């Protein structure tokens, strides 16, 4: 059939970049570099020009419904669907950061969460048979899942919880920040770590949504941690390069055609992780 295509979001730097590069050389099809900035997006195209690669380029800024739509179009006009999809964009405040928490709360949960679910929301549909969505969440997610209260793990572990549950649960516990209350509600205080509970749970339950709607089509989607990696967001003390970092997600957005899994788990260095 058609050209197949590839696309990565927030993929300007760090692991994001990574990724492009490794598709670029391993994925058989096009690749395309996403950035809500476009000159950044544009500069890290030019970067991987001089390596000798050929990415494309399209703007995105997942916390801009307007631009989600407008790539939804594009891929529907340009190749009649996506091949592979990377949820990779996503923000932390840093450790030291005084800013309130139930701002931070607000915030983190806005982009990690709402804009990777409305990404998936539009692009979902358009993935192809024999397709692979890889969710970029954060061992973090394990971490956070554990400081929550038992009734809450319970739900968080859930094999029958829908979008739209997670999705009240998500904005539960940011409102329950605005109130004073989130520790009494049973809530960690990794405002990061609950966003990716919510994109650990939402990998599972769209996997799940793809097994029961989408039989036959042999599409895998999976969440993973890509350790820790030194970017702008982790900064220069950890210990792997993007490069390492990029492995898990690429290794998860190449899984060879028909291959049976992993489907719907949590991938750590190639390895899936008990949920
Ligand atoms: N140790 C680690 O670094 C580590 C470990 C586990 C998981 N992760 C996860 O790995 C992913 C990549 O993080 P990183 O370490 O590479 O961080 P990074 O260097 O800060 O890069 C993050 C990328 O996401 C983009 N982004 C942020 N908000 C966006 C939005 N609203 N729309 C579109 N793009 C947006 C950023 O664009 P701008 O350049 O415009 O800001 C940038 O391209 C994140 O989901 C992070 O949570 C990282
Ligand atoms: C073997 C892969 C495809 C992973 N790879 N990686 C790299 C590579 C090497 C150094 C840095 C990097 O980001 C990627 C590479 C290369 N330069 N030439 C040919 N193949 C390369
Ligand atoms: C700060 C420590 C070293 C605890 N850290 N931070 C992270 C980390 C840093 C930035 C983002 C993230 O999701 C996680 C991390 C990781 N992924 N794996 C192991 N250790 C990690
Ligand atoms: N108070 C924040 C902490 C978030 C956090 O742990 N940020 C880490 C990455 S996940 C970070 O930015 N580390 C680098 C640094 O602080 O320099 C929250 O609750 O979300």
């Amino acid at each position: 059939s058609g050209i197949h295509v590839a696309l990565v979001t927030g993929g300007n730097k760090g692991i994001g970049l990574a990724i492009v590069r490794d598709l670029c050389r391993l994925f058989s099809g096009d690749v395309v570099l996403t950035a809500r900035d476009v000159t950044r997006g544009q500069a890290a195209v030019q970067q991987l020009q001089a390596e000798g690669l050929s990415p494309r380029f399209h703007q995105l800024d997942i916390d801009d419904l307007q631009s989600i739509r407008a790539l939804r179009d594009f891929l529907r006009k340009e190749y009649g669907g996506l091949d592979v999809l990377v949820n990779n964009a996503g923000i932390a405040f840093k450790v030291a950061d005084p800013t309130p928490f139930h701002i931070q709360a607000e915030v983190t949960m806005k982009t990690n969460f709402f804009g990777t679910r409305d990404v998936c929301t539009e692009l979902l549909p358009l993935i192809k048979p024999q397709g692979r969505v890889v969710n970029v969440s954060s061992i973090m997610s394990v971490r956070a899942l554990k400081s929550c209260s038992p009734e809450l793990q319970q739900k968080f572990r859930s094999e029958t919880i829908t979008e739209e549950e997670l999705v009240g649960l998500m904005n539960k516990f940011v409102e329950d920040t605005k109130k004073g209350v989130h520790q009494k509600e049973g809530w960690p205080s990794s405002a990061y770590g609950v966003t990716k509970i919510g994109v650990t749970v939402l990998s599972r339950i769209h996997a799940r949504k793809l097994s029961e709607q989408r039989k036959g089509d042999k599409i895998l989607l999976n969440a993973c941690c890509p350790g820790w990696v030194r970017t702008d967001m982790a900064g220069p003390k950890a210990t792997k390069s993007p490069e390492e970092g990029a492995e898990t997600p690429v290794y998860l957005a190449l899984l060879p055609p028909d291959a049976e899994g992993p489907h719907g788990q949590f991938v750590s260095e190639k390895r899936v992780e008990q949920w």
